[PDB]
């Protein structure tokens, strides 16, 4: 029922993707969707900035990040480093997680490496399959996200939100 | 909810692990648990790729070969193209457990397995810290501790399968 | 000096890529380039079929495979499974390895997972960087490889062959 | 050939490993070996990202945090965008060694590091079977066996650097 779309955006492209994720999630009856960004560690930033413990308030979190050499961005990594207190209390255990990314190639490695990080919190991992990448929505970022990439982002939000409602 | 524990065992270590996973799953009210093994190239019946569509959750057990899953499990999964094209496993729960191999690689075996299951659109369930948080493992002679974690994994995934299905 | 381009091709697309790799390798003075395929485990197959121990005769091997769910193809995997005798004698130790792939997404995982397999043989791993993916040449396969994808394949052969000559 | 052993150490375990790698590298005729550490947030000087361009081979040492490299090494590598854009590390030799962390993950740390270095077009050198074939590791109190493997890794990579450069 409560779905957080949490992102870092350098150029606005992940932000555009995150708003498409959120639009998709909002199509689901019973899903309460909120959009936040992680602090800086350029396009003017838009969404409210999240604090680490806010994550515990959500049933699903959909994480959006540009790649940095096939890893999540330093900004999202630093934010997730500050979830040690959540880890020590089992706060995020069993909550749904899903990820979307943009280039800065490496998009697949960015997603799968993020999964491993979130598995340490015991989060349930939601890929999107054939419905690429199958691991999560991605974009190639001057070039803006295509309508096709945004449709896949919208799908991902909708799918994850439905799973959240089914579970909670 | 129907839970399949699907495994390949070379030395009996993964068989023992699979039985522990099934024991945990069988503790869950409303979970129907079956154990099968993949064909070669043990009491559990051998699975066909087609029957995987019948289950709400599948927990996959495999030995490690040079940092990835065993050839037997990989060959089996290689033959799920028809399932893939029809979306037969889409949205189903998946979880993985493994055995170490020469040069280690049990964590890698699990995360590599996740990649394959993500192509099928399966929902992936790690065990976290409630040894690796990715799934139950054995450094095999599985220890009582390792079996206790395998039991937890079955109970946890079967509970999730019942909560989302019945 | 001796460079093997070894592939499996289901639809001809990896074959097309492999011949571009080989063309690139052949541009290097002092590189002796040979193309072979792994046995079946459709377009009519062209290149001679390799046997596992032939790999020991080469200074560099450039491996081409379609993806199967983000792993190398069953055909290339089965072939590489039959290199246990090479492994036990240290036959492939220190030789150059590089990889290219095609979809069947998952292209990045196919390459990086192949690397881990070849690291068990102690092979030196050659990615291509920015010169995506940075991990190796790839194509999206009815659709044939684009001239851009083939140029990257050609680059990869040329680069690996030069490293082979520099080393041997 | 100039070889840099670049590391981050929390408890001294990776420092001891880095010194073993450097000892192995220093056995190689024509290899010039230097040890530096990445900045925080020990006798070895602290490295700047810019100076990595000066070396023929860089052997990276890091602890593991939740299945990936330490924040300190990752932050350092995060700041190699200028190097990346200019191709400063392209074609240079890279190798990795690591320490285990809570929930394991030392092999994953190495292969994740490989991915980052591949973006820079670095040539990646595993150690094979001459513990994981990906690079030297410690289950830390590094053992004499672990240090012997770290020495081998330095000697092997320095030999390769001399053969392709001088
Ligand atoms: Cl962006
Ligand atoms: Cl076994
Ligand atoms: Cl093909
Ligand atoms: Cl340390």
């Amino acid at each position: 029922a409560k779905v957080l779309v949490l992102y870092y955006s350098m150029y606005g492209h992940i932000e555009t993707m995150a708003r498409a994720v959120a639009e998709g999630a909002s199509k689901v009856d019973g899903a309460e969707v909120v959009v936040k960004r992680v602090p800086e560690t350029g396009k003017t930033q838009t969404a409210p900035v999240a604090t680490p413990q806010e994550l515990a308030d959500y049933d699903a979190i959909i994480f959006g990040t540009p790649t940095r050499f096939g890893n999540m961005s330093g900004q999202m990594r630093t934010f997730l480093d500050q979830t040690g207190g959540l880890w020590a209390s089992g706060a995020l255990y069993g909550k749904l997680a899903s990820v979307f990314s943009s280039t800065g190639g490496g998009q697949e490695q960015t997603i799968t490496s993020t999964w491993t990080t979130l598995a340490h919190h015991g989060m349930v991992i939601v890929p999107i399959g054939y419905a690429g990448t199958p691991y999560g929505a991605t974009t190639i970022a001057s070039r803006q996200p295509s309508q096709e990439e945004l449709s896949i982002a919208r799908y991902q939000g909708e799918y994850v939100a439905g799973l959240a409602v089914k579970l909670n």
